[PDB]
């Protein structure tokens, strides 16, 4: 057959991705995949995006929310139970987002609701409160293939969705890709206990009906790993702090505080997830151990973990402030999370 149905038991954000990032390379030219899964309490970033920038890095890392960065563009989303995702695959010169969208689309009319896509992948309803945003989408695409990825807010948690996507006032000149804030609202408020499963019906039933073919879904377990080309290389990249966190644009971060013993001042050229640059700026006392501290960082992982060895590597060498440093390193971990 022309069609692939896929179905993911699983709620890993970063195990579904992995699956996509393997069927997007096994899938025959030929081929037309639809893709359909969820995931559990996650924020989903683009590939070009700054996680500590874009979302509340911080308040996830409290509450085991799970940072994904997802190798198509577009800016950063909540994921929650109640958001379904869908992925549409194709091959050129075949391939065409609108066709996607205007599935989606049949498939929400089908259910009851009338929305239409709008900007450059949203798609809003119309609501007493004016328009508000049930989706959005990212795509990606090489030579030959291509890969419309999107959501649909069902019954996702709204204050959950503001709560880690509102980030810490930080202090960054940072390139890339930033989020396009949008007014959001869920279904359910439209179509009273729509599920996941009668979403995935209507997808499904629209992808089959523009395509004219059908075929049993394929069903994907969590506690398997999927027979796909080097997927276990995959998953483990895929899951990695230096994918989500390390591939993020070039930037810098400014820091300040104003201790006892004096205010410290910290510029730091951050690449690929690592400080190439550390600079102080203080009117301490004893300013010796931070300006030697602004080399010890040369390298060093723009992550709390890292700061910190640094800077107890640092009481060695200078016993004398012992207190100042300790103050000093754990407000420094606590600026880059
Ligand atoms: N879950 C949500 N759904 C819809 N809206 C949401 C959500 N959470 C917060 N929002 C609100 O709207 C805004 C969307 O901002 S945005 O338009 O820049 N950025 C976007 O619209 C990007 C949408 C990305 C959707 C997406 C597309 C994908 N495409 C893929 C394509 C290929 C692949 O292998 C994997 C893929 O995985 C994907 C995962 C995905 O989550 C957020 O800032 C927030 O105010």
């Amino acid at each position: 057959s022309t069609l692939r149905l896929l179905i993911s038991d699983s709620y890993d954000p970063w195990f579904n991705l992995a699956v996509a990032e393997c069927i997007f390379r096994q899938m025959p030219a030929t081929q037309r995949v639809l893709f359909l899964w969820r995931n559990a309490d996650t924020v989903v970033i683009g590939r070009a995006q700054n996680p500590w920038k874009e979302c509340n890095t911080r308040r996830m890392e409290e509450d085991n929310v799970r940072l994904a960065r997802r190798s198509s563009g577009g800016g950063a989303v909540f994921h929650d139970l109640g958001n379904t995702c869908f992925t549409f695959m194709a091959g050129k010169p075949e391939y065409d987002k609108t066709i996607s969208t205007s599935i989606v689309l049949n498939a929400l009319n089908a259910l009851g609701v009338s929305a239409e896509a709008s900007g450059r992948n949203d798609l809003v309803v119309k609501t007493v409160e004016g328009d508000r945003k049930v989706s959005g989408s990212a795509y990606r695409e090489t030579k030959d293939r291509g890969a419309h990825g999107g959501t649909l807010l069902l019954n996702a948690d709204l204050s959950r969705l503001a709560n880690y996507l509102n980030p810490d006032k930080k202090k960054l000149a940072a390139k890339g890709i930033t989020s396009v804030r949008s007014r959001v609202t869920n279904l359910t408020e439209l179509l009273p206990g729509i599920t996941h499963e009668q979403v995935c019906e209507a997808i499904t039933e629209a992808f089959f009906a523009h395509y004219g073919e059908r075929v049993e879904a394929e069903i994907i377990s969590p506690n398997k790993t999927p027979d796909l080309p080097n997927f276990a290389e995959t998953f483990a990249r895929q899951s990695s702090w230096e994918w989500n966190f390390g591939q993020a644009p070039a930037f810098s971060h400014l820091l300040d505080e104003r201790f006892t013993w004096g205010g410290v001042e910290l510029h730091f050229d951050v690449e690929k997830g690592h400080i190439t640059r550390a600079q102080v700026f203080t009117d301490s006392l004893n300013p010796a151990p931070l300006e030697a501290l602004a080399g010890r960082l040369q390298g060093c992982l723009y992550r709390a973990d890292m700061l910190q060895q640094e800077c107890e590597a640092l009481l060695v060498d200078f016993p004398e402030q012992e207190k100042e440093l300790r103050e000093l390193s754990a407000w420094m971990a606590g600026a880059v999370r």
